[PDB]
């Protein structure tokens, strides 16, 4: 019988799973990793032991330990976004969907959700692979990995706690896809790693690091770059915040391994409740436990390692949602809420700034307030509004990846570029944050396909469109069909810098992405700061 | 009869003169000073010796001594500036055209002629006031002044050379009306000063210098302000020159006494010849002998005078053209021609914008061109010419002028501002210079009604609708006549910032003339390279 499958590791058992009037199987919560409880906690993780018997793989994984948002009790809107599941530091498992009958050899997709590396699950409703495992005949995979300080506590020059661990949990994912996906029906041969926001700058960084390019083929970015500013610090300052989160916790701190004792004796929660706390008074759009240069992972800079070519050479398809910061100002900044339209002073526009640069001396606020300041028309609160969100976009993601793509194109094998400015018809969150980061995800998941979720029959088209192109990808590493004459979607080239529109219009190329603010953030503001 | 006049220096007599189907009255060439000529040059000037006798005033005085532009030689465009008259040291007269029959106190207009102070002529056929006079039944005086060496060599701390004499000849012309036109008609009680670029400049620094603001009653400043980065020089500077000039003509340099002497011994011509040689090496858009900041003629900078209300409280109304950069490009940026379509490379724009800023650090020049590049089509040829003309114009006159303009209505009784964007249609020049410097003067002066002279009827429209507005500010302070409905130049004030288009179409009011381009230009950059 087909849910039935003999892997490297052991005998698991599926559960057959009704999709848009059909059935196809799944494989869910299976183990990829030694739990990484007790004495194992901030380490590397470890293979799985083989097991006897058969592994009941019909239920979903517990979701790792995390921060859970609260700000709104009850919302929709956030809380399809945090754990489902009970949580548990023994949550290092995979889910599989695979088409019925089970395929021979069909291409594989990897999805590593984001979060900020302090938060995540792969059990969300969004992140329900069975629409596009049975729409696209692809085999989908969800991996899981540690955040916050499990994941990312970084003490170099240690063993017991040297930092990116939950790197190494979705490179252990990886190594296991690569081992027996081929049992699951899948080709381990094309296998396409994607993922969106801290998962995004997640596939950019096993794109960088070279224990992990052999373990994939291709690779796909959403709302996310490993250049990014929140997405990795330096050796020294993972070591203050390591420090900072014992003093917190009344740990001894003379040594690195009597400060890691005592944070391997604190309840998972005591740990959660100060993560916060170690930030820099530097404040807002920054997270506490994310990856770190070590000279390991990273081998030198990320700068550097992109520059000189330092990096696999695949296809890319990756892009941006229009609006990027709505939600780092809604959490962070003051003036901004859920439930009025966010009218924003001139004053309280001059604060957000100052947040939004953090450690930038008065010279370069004012090259970032003259840059998205109308002066014509200065006191207008919906103006100042966003432009607030599209220097937070701007500066956290979309500069960012705009640097990578250009980077990366020097020396890869095929970029395709993407602008996603549809805001789906059934959003909860108020008009003005926009399309939101996170919220092409639904689209990609092909949740528009089911009727009672309450979509329009164009998003229901364009899901289809978006899948096809993911899916497309994934198989010959160019999202149009080759004979069928729809309108193409164009290369990424050095010179002509094309990209297109992802909405429920037809298509249209359009050239050079935010060119004007990202000639500013990539090449003007750091000259500026360096020099004064 | 009324061709004589009794003056407090002696008998004056004119000629009647032909205008526009009519008859007035002319006096040219009435003498205000000893002729500077001798041991008297550079010296401050002396009131002109009573004389017996009448003295011819039917025929144009000579014009001062300055250097004459062969650029493009029978060219009208470039010629119709130049020396219309023999040239020579004895040059400070001034002209009058009196409505016949001779009013009894009607209100007088005074031209300070530009040319940059190194050059300028009141007898140009753009100048003639007879058209002025007699349609809004003004008085109308042009003055007088050295320029160059002659006008402006300053070695401060000497009394043979102290510097702003130019400045001190137009003052004295401005005494002799105050003290003469009432036998002329005019009243020298609403005495309006007026006159373009260095004029314009000029009459802003009357308005700021003690010695001079009891001397006229109000103000008009076309394409000029005294905060013009070419319109002033430091006491250092200006002796820096002053040597430089001595060091051209083999001159004893160990004192200024014997500085002096050489250069009183040299011939006028050969003075020019060398002038711009002491320029710094630091380039293009600046003129060799300008005022200087003096301590006497300006008691302290023209920045805290500007900031403290140090300056005479009057009415005001001035403007800029719309294409300010167009001669400073032209004549010596690589790349323009006065036969071409002037199209400009990337490469070229970037050394025009190097040429614009003098003196300014690498990070500057990043500056300007990141805020006048378009970035999705940055090769484009013309928006790289255009882009240049704007950064001239802004950064040399529209952005100084903007600035006085804020400061002075702080504290003055009131100010109205222009923006001139009408081009001749019968305009020699190419088209791609646009709106030129120095193109609305022969509407201010009525040229469009002399039909041989092939302008449209919509241009005799305009050329009415101006002189009407500047006699009428002239004679109220207020540019609308008070009980004609027709649509109302508005005030400006710090609040509204309104001002006017000056053109062939209907008025239109708009707000904050160019206020993006010049906070970046009086706030942004000097703070940048203050801090580097
Ligand atoms: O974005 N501001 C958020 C924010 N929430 C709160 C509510 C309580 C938990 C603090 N948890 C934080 C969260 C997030 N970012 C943070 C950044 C800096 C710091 Cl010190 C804490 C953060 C973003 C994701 C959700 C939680 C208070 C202050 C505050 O600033
Ligand atoms: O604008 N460039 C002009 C320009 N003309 C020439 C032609 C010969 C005379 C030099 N006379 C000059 C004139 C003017 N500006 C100058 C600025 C810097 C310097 Cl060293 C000389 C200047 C502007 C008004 C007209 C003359 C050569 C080089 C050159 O640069
Ligand atoms: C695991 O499998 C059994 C039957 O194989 C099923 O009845 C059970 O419900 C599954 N586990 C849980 C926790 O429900
Ligand atoms: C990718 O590589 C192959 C062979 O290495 C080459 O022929 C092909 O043109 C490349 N495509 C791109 C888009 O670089
Ligand atoms: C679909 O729309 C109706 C109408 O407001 C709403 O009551 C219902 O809850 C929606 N369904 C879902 C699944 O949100
Ligand atoms: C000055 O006046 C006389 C008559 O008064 C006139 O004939 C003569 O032409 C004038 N001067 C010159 C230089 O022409
Ligand atoms: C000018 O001054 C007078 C009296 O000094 C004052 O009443 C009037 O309002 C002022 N006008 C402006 C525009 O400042
Ligand atoms: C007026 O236009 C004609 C036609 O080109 C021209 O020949 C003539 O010289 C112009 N007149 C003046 C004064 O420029
Ligand atoms: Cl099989
Ligand atoms: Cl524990
Ligand atoms: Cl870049
Ligand atoms: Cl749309
Ligand atoms: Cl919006
Ligand atoms: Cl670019
Ligand atoms: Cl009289
Ligand atoms: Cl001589
Ligand atoms: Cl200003
Ligand atoms: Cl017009
Ligand atoms: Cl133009
Ligand atoms: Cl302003």
């Amino acid at each position: 019988s087909e849910l039935l499958v003999n892997t490297k590791s052991g005998k698991v058992m599926g559960t057959r799973v009704p999709v848009l009037s059909s059935h196809i199987s799944a494989f869910l919560g299976i183990p990829f990793a030694e739990p990484p409880v007790g004495n194992m906690r901030f380490r590397r993780p470890e293979p799985k032991k083989p097991w006897s018997g058969v592994w009941n793989a019909s239920t979903y994984p517990n979701n790792c330990q995390q921060y859970v948002d609260e700000q709104f009790p009850g919302f929709s809107g956030s809380e399809m976004w945090n754990p489902n599941r009970e949580m548990s530091e023994d949550c290092l498992y995979l889910n599989i969907w695979v088409p019925s009958p089970r395929p021979k050899s069909t291409t594989v997709m990897v999805w590593i959700y984001g979060g900020g590396f302090y938060s995540g699950s792969s059990t969300l409703d969004v992140y329900n692979g069975k629409y596009l495992a049975y729409t696209e005949e692809v085999v989908l995979v969800s991996l899981s990995y540690r955040v916050g300080a499990f994941g990312f506590l970084a003490l170099h020059g240690s063993q017991e706690a040297p930092g990116n661990v939950g790197l190494l949990d979705q490179r252990m994912a990886l190594q296991w896809v690569h081992d027996n996906i081929q049992f699951f029906g899948g080709d381990p041969k094309t296998v396409t790693i994607f993922g969106e926001s801290a998962g995004g700058a997640s596939v950019g960084m096993h794109i960088l690091s070279p224990g992990s390019r052999d373990l994939f083929r291709r690779a796909i970015l959403q709302s996310g770059s490993p250049n990014c500013p929140w997405a990795s610090v330096s050796v020294a300052e993972g070591r203050r915040r390591a420090v900072e989160l014992g003093r917190n916790l009344n740990c001894n701190l003379n040594s690195d391994e009597e400060l890691i004792h005592c944070l391997r004796e604190k309840k998972p929660q005591e740990l959660i409740d100060v993560e916060w706390n170690v930030l820099p008074f530097d404040s807002i759009f920054r997270f506490s436990f994310v990856p770190v240069i070590d000279g390991e992972f990273f081998p030198t800079s990320l700068e550097s390692m992109l520059n000189s070519g330092n990096f696999k050479k695949t296809q890319i398809l990756l892009g941006v949602n229009k609006d990027e910061g709505s939600f780092f100002l809604l959490y962070g900044a003051p003036g901004f809420s859920k439930d009025s339209e966010s009218k924003i002073s001139r004053e309280d526009f001059m604060s957000g700034v100052k947040l939004s640069v953090p450690h930038a001396n008065d010279l370069g606020l004012d090259a970032v307030t003259l840059q998205y300041t109308d002066w014509m028309d200065d006191n207008n609160g919906i103006k100042n509004r966003d432009g607030l969100d599209d220097i937070v976009g701007d500066h956290n993601v979309i500069c960012p990846l705009m640097h990578f793509v250009n980077k990366y194109t020097k020396f890869g094998n095929g970029t395709y570029l993407y602008f996603f400015n549809h805001r789906a018809s059934n959003l909860v969150w108020p008009e003005w944050m926009g399309v939101i980061h996170g919220y092409e995800i639904e689209f990609v998941f092909g949740l528009p396909l089911v009727k009672e979720l309450n979509y329009t029959a164009e998003e229901e088209a364009l899901s289809r469109r978006i899948m096809h192109y993911w899916a497309t990808f994934a198989k010959t590493g160019n999202p149009n069909e080759p004979h069928s004459q729809e309108s193409k979607w164009p290369l990424f080239t050095t010179k002509e810098q094309k990209f297109i529109d992802l909405n429920t219009e037809p298509m249209k190329v359009h050239q050079r992405l935010r060119v004007q603010m990202c000639v500013f953030w990539n090449q003007f503001l750091p000259k500026l700061l360096n020099a004064t």
